[PDB]
């Protein structure tokens, strides 16, 4: 349960796909959102890249590549989000 206390919102197209990532998230203790509510709930946003508008919309969120999830799972430990930050 490496993703305990993580609440993840996936934005845009990703590899692996959102459904596969959602499985990995809930399989390892975390939650995901279908709708980006606010920073009250969301702990991390996952995205492959960010058009300027999204870089503005998601400023001061932790925005990380999907590798963060994949790599943390393979290592069986929560890797530092900063290593995978887009910004």
């Amino acid at each position: 349960k490496i993703f305990k206390n993580c609440v993840i919102y996936i934005n845009g197209y990703t590899k692996p796909g959102r459904l596969q990532l959602h499985e990995m998230i809930v399989l390892h203790g975390g939650k995901f959102l279908h709708y980006l509510s606010s920073k009250k709930t969301v702990t991390h946003i996952v995205a492959s890249n960010l058009p300027l508008k999204k870089r503005i919309e998601f400023a001061n969120y932790k925005v990380v590549s999907p590798d963060w999830i994949v790599d943390s799972v393979k290592e069986a430990r929560l890797l530092p989000w900063q290593n995978y930050s887009l910004t």
